[PDB]
């Protein structure tokens, strides 16, 4: 059907439109203007409009008649998510009003904000609504509503209006917003909700203790759709509920909602209903357009949110349960199905039970399959502190949850491991050759028919993404065209070979839905389109630069083919548990590690492969200052029926040890078996359970390897501290006190992380082969400690020792700790001993130990009949993967430089250094002081890094190199600048030894990039010796390597010219003005300093404006270092502080080749805008700009002379830009110099500079009108006036404000005398006057008047089209057009303009210009000046200068920081007094409304409907006529009553006189009166001129009885018939009762008088009926003709 197709097309349109960022706050402004209703229902109505957007409701004032004119603009300022805003509904609703009753509904249109967002420009324009009644919907239309509504986001602008004389004001089907094919259709979504599983405990569990712990939740589903909330039934005490309820969602098709929000709630009787979790159906993702309606399911949707552990206290992460944030734990899953049923709109049973045959259908989507998951933990590095022991728990869904103690021991977690210092900064878990192994078994639906397709399309997209990265690197590197064509042919053949992939056959699979068939059909269509376009492109196209736009479109289409809403597999969540508490999480999608039998590509990207994931703290959007751990893990997921295929993915030998414990005790100096009381001699690890050596047997698939052996060597075998060559030791020191007492040395005055006392620093000695770097130890300052290096903690019972520390001392603290460091360069009888049995045994006996024990362990090896797959058959054993050999590597990181770093000191700079970390190794770069753009120029070498696994597995997945940038501070702790994560270039042999390429990787702090760092790395597999490694880089300091020659950017000699023009807006520094500044420009280690300004207040510009330095700069434009600008204020006692700095990193713009009817102003304005025309008299126009003059792209922002860079000072807070303390005005020209001085230098680029002295300027600000201001009063209007600040002078106009309009017509010139450039900042503000209260600011704009003065485009005065010396268009510039042509010839280096002997030709710019080339086809009226100036001006108009313009300047405000608060049509002329006085100013004073008189006479009435009963008691009518103009309610007049009419006929011969003010140029009238009696100032209305004539039954002693009306718009008055018998209905338009026809119209203002018969009407049951006929003559006279022939 066409309805299903158009729903699919509209949902794909909203699919393409919904692509912006999901910022939960975002500032939006929605304007809704109603203009004019046409043909509203009822008779003698008093209509009114109420518009409801986002809860806010505005209200029009009361108008009259069946064709009301409102022209009222409403504003809606909301702050919400864009996706939530575009699901909101705008509800326009027309009411009738009464004098003694409330409002009655008469029409309603509903339209969502999303579709008016999808319109180009985010704003529908003067479109007509089809009003309909929600309960009287069978009657069709009720009226029409011309509205225009706008949506403005951050940076968005409304589109300009267009001319409306004949296209928009008439006929309404020419501008319908929606066509008639919609036919008020409803769309019904049957969101069936079957059941849910694994809902966590959300009740108190104390009631069941008194009286079952698995089912402590009372769930129900909240379905939010289009603002309506439908709640399902509540299932009491069931964690696996079964609702089985269809939710009958409904939307009328003009207003659709896209985001169905399902939110399971735990119902609480006494408290608020808690949130279980929130998932969404996106209707645009489950619908397409051939196409199909929204279909989904039956498929489980997984919920995510807070951790599942119940706390009676408020949990800190309930914001994750509401769908905000990504969610850190599995909260259950809900089985839903979506079906779309067009029409049939059933209002009964919004909740309907599931029919009993759908419960048989849904059984086949509920079948479970066994899944086996393995995870081999390779390396857990970048740990910030050791703390307690650290454990990793793997869980998919609720399977493998360690805190679910009600189940059996799951063995889904690693052993507790204690972190080891890597020698420089970080910590790592010491796994080495024995990686931990986690295995767990889950049960999910076999949805491989989805996930093979998802994984294969993802592999397609990743291959094509790699190929387009190769292509963009090829075209960026300027590699030769043959290799580029070969690489492009490789790309196209990759597409051809890939997209002949047949998607998996849905027939035969159990869990195939209707949506699965539709997505498979869509994917086959898309893949066939991509394959055939590839076979077209491989033979047709020849150029790759045209085709990358199509190839990126293929990448976009392929990445939209991987969208799978029916992914029922929950994510694998890996939790780091420090101590007993959850710390950090990561979510791996289950399809990324899932194994399929269909091949490699159908398996996941990381299926059986080691991937690097960074854990996050549970409510962080990204990593902040502290990454908790960087974890490399080898995850393989798959079906347990094919778990034998894990053998091909496994590496190493999996190993589980059976264990036994034997205990002994010491009496009389001899160890023996005596005294083993309370714990068994042969027992477990705790000693409570008696065990034997014969109690352990291998399970199925396992066999013994070797014999039982003693295992005491696990202390020595943990990596032997041999992987480092430069180290830093650490020894901790402790003190203790009572609360409130004095400090003293502790019971354990030196400790380590294990929890007991350690050796003093005087006892520490080096290992053999090592020596000390420093002579003595020192205490740590660079942590969260005080001045002496101490942190403080507390002991709380029942714990005896502290577990946390803070930076400051409080009175309740009982302990303290200090770290001591020093750099470094270059017994075992088989038992562990302790003081008690079952105590803390340690490998060496102390004086207090009288007990001992040992381990008796035997190895199990997997059998050959099972392979490594036997680890899944362990249904506790602890599995660990042993690697039989190690591979030695060698990493070199070329940290070259950084740019645009954050300022984190008070002296406006930083001291950045970098921690380079890679696995269990770390090193620190040098500290570069007092800069934000450091050049470390340093190579960081980690020789002999031990990486386990095959070298190919390192090649496919390199471990990440992580750089953390820190601002060094001499006191306090060093602050975090950002973090860059990148992959090294792995090399395994001498073939792949190509040199690495430096790249600008981003430096992410939080969620934003806070600079870029130029860094690369290479990771070389070390051979038999270090001979295969390249040579060491040359040192410049001891153990300080430079970046080598092949990696370093190749530098050339390059000039940088700096046009230091001047400094603007210099804010005070240290409560002193910037009196003697200077400029310092640093680039590439060289600096240049300008001359010192002796007084900034006197001279704001540098005395010599050109600086010059020779710098070595990279040849490649990518590698170009930033340009640093500082401002140094020179003060007393020789002090030179820095008072401002900017970083300019985009220098590609700076590189250049050095060898390269009444006549006034408003008639002109209305002729240019388009609102006896003015162009017929031959006069000129002006150029109306819809934006600012700086925002016009042709004038380059009016910064062609010099750009402007904001200067910043001090430490920046919340990672944004720092405080702006001014602006440096200048520009740069960068060009490569010749290498040797025999070649002459290139010419300088700054020669034609103007004079930098201050100049006095006469500035004329002509402000024309304001457009759509923000309302600042209670009535929705504003009383605007103009407040101009220009340096010191303020001209406010509060006594000449314009009363109560949102579209003011100012028409006022404000002339000032200011000194440029000290007063360059021209601030024009519109302010709302108030009678008693404070004045609000509507808006604000800034014009750089020096940019107007100094630009080459002549923006100081716009050149008009004609040179007139008199009239209203007199030449307002100071200089004649010959002098402007002289000036532009002098600027451009052209020869000066040569005037001929008669002024007909001018030689300029190498061309001949003549008078007859421009003066032809024009009327040369009398105001034209000298013809040589006309021809010079005609030359000047073609030179790209600023024309005579009215720019539209956006009024910005702090109410909404980048949303237009209105617009201000205006222009500014700057007239510098050195060039002479200007001409006469333009009189832009708005024209008065010229008076008009409307006169009618009423001849007769015929076939009027007779009144049914008069007062006298007869079928008898008292016919008489009222008449008025809308707006003029006070000017109502009525005729005499034609008494005793028994035939519907009546003669009046009565005269009406209707004075009204008119604007012929705007084609509308002015009526002025107060809104009410207590109005401060009278208001003005702008409504089109029209006449309401009305016919009435008198009833002199009774009520007035309405009979009919007739409306004649005086510009479009319909042509009357010449007789009452030819007069009939439907010669006037009608759009509701019958299929419409065009009428015949004539203007009464032009055709001044005509006489005839007119039809008048009323309506009943929505259909027009004739109330009668009336004869009249309508005439319009002006003011003087009303006095020439007056009338009564
Ligand atoms: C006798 C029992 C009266 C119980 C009265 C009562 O209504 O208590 C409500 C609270 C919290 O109960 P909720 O299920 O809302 O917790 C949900 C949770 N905040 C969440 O957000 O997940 O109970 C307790 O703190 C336990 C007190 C036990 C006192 C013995
Ligand atoms: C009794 C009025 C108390 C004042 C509150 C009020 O509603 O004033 C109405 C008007 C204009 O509105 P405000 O700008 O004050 O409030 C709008 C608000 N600032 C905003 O930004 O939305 O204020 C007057 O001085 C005229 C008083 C006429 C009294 C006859
Ligand atoms: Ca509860
Ligand atoms: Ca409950
Ligand atoms: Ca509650
Ligand atoms: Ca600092
Ligand atoms: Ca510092
Ligand atoms: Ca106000
Ligand atoms: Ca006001
Ligand atoms: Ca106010
Ligand atoms: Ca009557
Ligand atoms: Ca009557």
């Amino acid at each position: 059907t066409v309805s299903e197709a158009q729903l699919a097309r509209r949902l794909t349109k909203v699919k393409n439109s919904r692509r912006m960022l999901s910022n939960k706050p975002q500032d939006f402004q929605i304007r809704v203007r109603v203009i004019e209703g046409r043909q509203l229902s009822g008779n003698n109505i008093r209509p009114v409009v109420k518009v409801h957007v986002c809860g806010q409701t505005h209200r029009t004032r009361i108008k009259r008649g069946n064709n009301p004119f409102f022209d009222e603009l409403f504003f809606y300022n909301v702050n919400m998510t864009p996706s939530e805003l575009m699901d909101e509904i705008i509800s326009i609703r027309v009411y009738n009003s009464h004098s003694l009753r409330a409002d009655c509904l008469m029409g309603e249109f509903k339209i969502d904000v999303g579709f008016v967002y999808d319109e180009p420009g985010h704003a529908v324009m003067r479109k007509w609504l089809l009003l309909n009644d929600p309960e009287d919907t069978s009657s069709g239309s009720k009226g029409y509503m011309k509205v225009s509504m706008f949506v403005l986001g951050t940076g968005d602008e409304p589109p300009p209006e267009r001319r409306d004389r004949d296209n928009d004001s008439d006929d309404v089907e020419s501008n319908l917003l929606l066509p008639a094919g919609i036919a008020l259709r409803w769309v019904t979504f049957l969101l069936k909700i079957y059941r849910a599983e694994d809902i966590p405990q959300m009740d108190d569990a104390f009631s069941q203790t008194v009286k079952d712990k698995k089912n402590l939740v009372d769930p129900f589903v909240e379905v939010s759709f289009a603002g309506k909330k439908v709640c399902t039934n509540i299932i009491e005490k069931n964690a696996n509920p079964e609702w089985n309820q269809v939710v009958n969602l409904q939307i009328k098709f003009p207003s659709v909602c896209e985001k169905i929000k399902l939110t399971i709630y735990d119902w609480d009787r006494l408290t608020k209903n808690d949130v279980v979790g929130t998932t969404y159906l996106h209707l645009s993702k489950i619908a397409a357009s051939v196409g199909f309606v929204p279909t989904f399911g039956p498929c489980y949707l997984n919920l995510y949110g807070s951790p599942r552990e119940y706390t009676g206290f408020p949990d800190p992460y309930d914001e994750l349960n509401t769908g905000k944030g990504e969610g850190v734990a599995y909260r259950g899953r809900i089985l839903v199905e979506l079906a779309t049923f067009l029409e049939k709109t059933p209002p009964d049973k919004k909740l309907e039970p599931i029919s009993n045959d759908d419960l048989l259908v849904v059984e086949k989507y509920q079948r479970r399959r066994k899944y086996s998951l393995s995870a081999v933990f390779h390396s857990a590095t970048m740990l910030q502190d050791v703390g307690e022991a650290i454990q990793f728990e793997v869980s998919i869904g609720n399977y493998g949850n360690r805190f679910d103690t009600t189940c059996k021991p799951l063995a889904s977690t690693t052993q507790y491991s204690r972190a080891v210092f890597d020698g420089n900064y970080y910590y790592y878990l010491p796994w080495a050759h024995t990686k931990p192994v986690v295995t767990l078994t889950s049960y999910w639906e076999d949805i491989s028919h989805r996930l093979d397709a998802v994984n294969t399309l993802l592999a397609m997209a990743e291959r094509l993404q790699t190929n387009i990265e190769a292509l963009k690197s090829g075209i960026q590197g300027k590699i030769p065209a043959n290799q580029l064509a070969e690489l492009w042919l490789k790309l196209i053949d990759e597409v051809i070979e890939d997209t002949r992939y047949t998607l998996p056959l849905t027939e035969g699979k159990a869990n195939v839905t209707v949506l699965d068939t539709q997505i498979r059909k869509l994917r086959s269509r898309s893949l066939s389109q991509i394959h055939e376009a590839a076979v077209r492109m491989r033979s047709e196209a020849t150029d790759v630069k045209s085709t990358l736009a199509e190839i990126e479109d293929w990448l976009d289409k392929l990445m939209q083919l991987t969208e799978e809403p029916q992914n029922s597999m929950p994510d694998i969540i890996i939790w780091m548990i420090r101590g007993e508490k959850r710390l950090a999480y990561a979510r791996i999608p289950a399809h990324q590690v899932l194994y399929s039998t269909s091949g490699e590509n159908a398996s996941g990207k990381y299926c059986g492969k080691t991937q690097t994931i960074f854990l996050k703290y549970p409510q962080e959007k990204n990593n902040g200052p502290k990454v908790p751990v960087e974890l490399r893990v080898n995850i393989w997921l798959g079906l347990s029926a094919v778990e034998k295929k894990f053998n091909s993915f496994a590496e190493g030998t999996f190993t589980v040890f059976a264990e036994m414990y034997e205990n002994q005790a010491l009496m009389f100096g001899k160890w023996g078996t005596s005294g083993l009381v309370g714990r068994h001699k042969f027992s477990d690890v705790t000693g409570k359970i008696k065990l034997k050596r014969e109690f352990f047997l291998p399970p199925k698939g396992w066999e013994w390897e070797g014999e039982w052996i003693v295992d005491p060597e696990r202390s020595l075998l943990t990596e032997a501290d041999a992987g480092h060559t430069e180290f830093t030791d650490e020894v901790y020191q402790n003190e203790s006190r009572y609360p409130g007492g004095d400090w003293k040395p502790a019971e354990d005055t030196y400790t380590d992380a294990n929890g007991d006392k350690a050796a003093s620093p005087s006892e520490l000695t080096c290992p053999p082969g090592w020596e000390w770097e420093d002579d003595a130890w020192s205490y740590d300052i660079n942590r969260a400690v005080d001045e002496k290096g101490w942190e403080y903690g507390i002991t709380i019972p029942p714990d005896h020792k502290p577990k946390s520390w803070v930076a400051a001392e409080k009175m309740y603290h009982t302990h303290r700790r200090r770290r001591l460091v020093r750099k470094r360069k270059k017994d075992q009888e088989g038992w562990e001993y302790a003081s008690l049995i079952g105590w803390k045994f340690h490998w060496k006996q102390r004086s207090s130990d009288t007990f001992r024990r040992r381990r008796w362990r035997r190895k199990m090896a997997p059998s050959e009949t099972h392979g490594a797959a036997a680890i899944f058959k362990l249904e506790t054993p602890i599995v660990s993967c042993n690697f039989d050999r190690v591979y030695i590597y060698h990493l070199r990181c070329y940290v070259y430089q950084a740019r645009n770093l954050l300022a984190l000191d008070k002296d406006s700079f930083s001291d950045p250094y970098a921690h380079i970390c890679f696995l269990h190794r770390s090193k620190t770069t040098e500290i570069i002081h007092s800069t934000l753009n450091p050049t470390w120029d340093q190579t960081i070498i980690f020789d002999e890094v031990e990486i386990y696994g095959e070298p190919q597995t390192v090649l496919q997945n390199p471990p990440k190199v992580i750089m953390e940038l820190f601002d060094n501070d001499q006191v306090g702790k060093d602050e975090f600048l950002g973090r860059s994560i990148f992959s090294p270039v792995v090399k395994l042999n001498s073939e792949m030894d190509i040199t690495p390429k430096l790249l600008w990787h981003p430096v992410m702090n939080g969620d934003k990039a806070c600079g870029d760092v130029l860094v690369t790395a290479e990771l070389i597999l070390r051979g038999k010796d270090g001979s295969n490694l390249p040579i060491l880089p040359p040192q410049r300091a001891p153990n300080l390597y430079m970046v080598p020659q092949g990696i370093r950017p190749v530098v050339q000699l390059t000039a940088i010219e700096i046009l230091a023009w001047g400094l603007r807006n210099m804010k005070n520094f240290q409560m002193a003005s910037i009196t003697s500044p200077s400029l310092v420009v640093e680039c590439g280690g060289e600096r240049v300093e300008s001359v010192v300004i002796k007084n900034l207040k006197k001279t704001p510009n540098f005395p010599s404006s050109v600086l010059f330095m020779k710098v070595f700069l990279p040849k490649e434009e990518l590698y170009m270092p930033p340009l640093v600008i500082k401002v140094i204020d020179h003060r007393q006692f020789g002090r030179k502080p820095v008072v401002g700095q900017c970083t300019i990193e985009r220098l590609d713009r700076f590189r250049c080749d050095p060898y390269a009817e009444i006549v006034d102003w408003w008639s002109k304005f209305y002729a240019s805008s388009g609102e006896g025309q003015y162009i017929q008299k031959g006069y000129s126009k002006l150029k109306i700009y819809n934006c600012e003059l700086e925002n016009v792209a042709e004038f380059e922002g009016l910064t062609d002379f010099s750009d402007t860079f904001k200067l910043y000072r001090g430490k920046s807070d919340e990672n944004e830009d720092p405080s702006v303390v001014g602006e440096f005005k200048g520009s740069f020209r960068i060009y490569p110099l010749p290498d040797d001085p025999s070649v002459p230098a290139p010419p300088r680029q700054f020669r034609e500079l103007p004079d930098s002295v201050p100049q006095e300027c006469t500035v004329r600000i002509y402000i024309v009108r304001g457009l759509e201001l923000q309302p600042q009063d209670n009535n929705g209007l504003c009383d605007p006036y103009i407040k101009i600040t220009l340096g010191k002078k303020v001209i406010e106009d509060r006594d000449h404000y314009i009363p109560n309009t949102l579209n003011p017509v100012f028409g006022r010139m404000y002339e000032l005398s200011c000194y440029l450039p000290q007063e360059k900042d021209l601030k024009i503000s519109v302010y709302d006057y108030d009678t008693f209260t404070r004045d609000e600011k509507v808006g604000e704009t800034i014009i750089d008047l020096e940019n107007r003065f100094l630009s080459r485009f002549g923006s100081h005065c716009g050149i008009p089209e004609e040179y007139c010396v008199s009239g209203v268009n007199t030449w307002r510039d100071q200089l004649r057009p010959t002098q402007l042509l002289q000036n532009v010839a002098r600027f451009k280096g052209f020869p000066q303009p040569i005037l001929s002997e008669d002024g007909s030709r001018i030689r300029y710019g190498g061309r001949d210009y003549s008078l007859d080339e421009f003066e032809a086809n024009k009327i040369l009226h009398q105001h034209l000046g000298a013809p040589e100036e006309r021809l010079a001006l005609h030359i000047l108009r073609t030179q790209g200068l600023v024309p005579e313009h009215v720019e539209t300047r956006t009024l910005h405000s702090t109410f909404q920081p980048n949303i237009s608060q209105g617009k201000l049509q205006m222009w500014v002329d700057v007239f510098p007094k050195s060039l002479g006085p200007p001409g006469p100013p333009f009189n832009i004073t708005p024209r008065k409304a010229k008076k008009y008189y409307l006169r009618v006479i009423i001849w007769n009435t015929k076939d009027v409907i007779l009144d049914e009963k008069s007062i006298t008691g007869e079928e008898m009518s008292d016919i008489y006529v009222k008449g008025w103009v809308p707006g003029n309610e006070e000017n109502k007049q009525k005729t005499d009553v034609h008494y005793r009419s028994l035939d519907g006929e009546g003669n009046f011969n009565w005269r009406f006189v209707f004075p009204f003010d008119y604007l012929p140029a705007e084609q509308l009238c002015i009526v002025a009166k107060k809104e009410h009696f207590w109005s401060i100032d009278q208001t003005e209305f702008r409504i089109p001129p029209r006449l309401i004539i009305q016919i009435w039954d008198n009833d002199k002693f009774s009520l007035d009885d309405y009979l009919g009306f007739l409306e004649l718009d005086l510009r479009h008055t319909i042509i009357p018939a010449k007789s009452p018998e030819k007069c009939r209905l439907d010669m006037i338009p009608d759009l509701k009762a019958m299929n419409p026809l065009k009428a015949k119209t004539a203007s009464l203002f032009e055709q001044k008088s005509m006489k005839g018969w007119w039809p008048c009407y009323a309506e009943k049951d929505g259909a027009r009926v004739m109330a009668g006929k009336v004869e009249m003559t309508l005439e319009i006279l002006n003011e003087k003709e009303a006095d020439e022939r007056p009338a009564g």
